[PDB]
């Protein structure tokens, strides 16, 4: 149920597809459309835990270039409503003196 | 720049490929844990940095699933790149286990990786 | 405002006091009533926040040892406060144990947790 | 063996005294010094264990402020080498439309020295 178009809480979309080796691809927002590649556990267990995945985004396409790239680490977990729990950090490209000021943490959920 | 043989300080192995759509590809041995022998990894980097002395921020996946055995659990690593002498990669990490909704608040691992040459 | 008794998504208790120099003291509640699961917390604020509906930034520690229980392990919130009439207090949080030098890398979990007045 | 000064790797310098009560209190560096308050396992394991740790600064003082406060969580390593190994979190007030990028995240490592 991972492959589909995914919405988080602020109206961002992502398009994944789930190989069945584990390979996720797809695409995240035309001017704001990006590449997304990330894994998936694609053999969980079945005591009822969620699946196990990650994927990674950097913000640069033919329009753009932020210096960046955000990774979002978390679970797909199917049931009546189907969501994606994850945490995530976004790293910009710094100096070394401004280093410890380069990391962003925070939270996403998913829903189709 | 990134494409090589790289080594955490708890001598786990990363062996990465940095191609100029700015996929990351290679696979990733851990000396730790639940895991043996390697796992593929899947990334992306910034493959157009500014040229100011900053480094080159990128990202990569690793889910813990192989022949040999499966944890059940996916890492992120988010950090950069800094060329020189002494080249490393500077990250942070999260690492997500499959959780029952009940456990899920003790899902996530996070820590910091520094990856050197050898 | 701050002061008061709040409660997180697992039903957690918080019970807080803001202290007029910025000190943040009070309970944290793992079960509703039971007493061997009452522990001590204590944090700082920003006692003069911004005014252009920017929230209140807020931390506070709880180590996981009373007179009953020692987990060895000590969570922090990180997070701010916002007023209006919802008022909410948004965090993200580090959970850390003692372990062995050669267990460190998977001593810290982290999270994010919302409170309810 | 906590009771001290401990330095970072950036600098700063931290002042903490340990109470047998689990209390962490101290300053963390006069227009740049600041209050620190915090809980420790007074009872730690003697199996080789660290001891767990965390404390939390509000930037604010008498003479500035900048809206913003930092948690440390993590372990005090004693032995040859005493040393503090942490995460933090520091995160600033936003109006919450920014909320999405009010914190960052990163590692502090403290010694004596």
């Amino acid at each position: 149920g991972i492959t589909g178009t995914w919405y988080n809480q602020l109206g961002s979309t992502f398009i994944v597809t789930a190989g069945a080796d584990g390979a996720l691809t797809g695409t995240y927002e035309a001017e704001s459309r990006y590449v997304l590649t990330g894994r998936y556990d694609s053999a969980p267990a079945t005591d009822g835990s969620g699946t196990a995945l990650g994927w990674t985004v950097a913000f640069k396409n033919n329009y753009r270039n932020a210096h960046s790239a955000t990774t979002w680490s978390g679970q797909y977990v199917g049931g009546a409503e189907a969501r994606i729990n994850t945490q995530w950090l976004l790293t910009s490209g710094t100096t070394e003196a401004n280093a410890w000021k380069s990391t962003l943490v925070g939270h996403d959920t998913f829903t189709k």
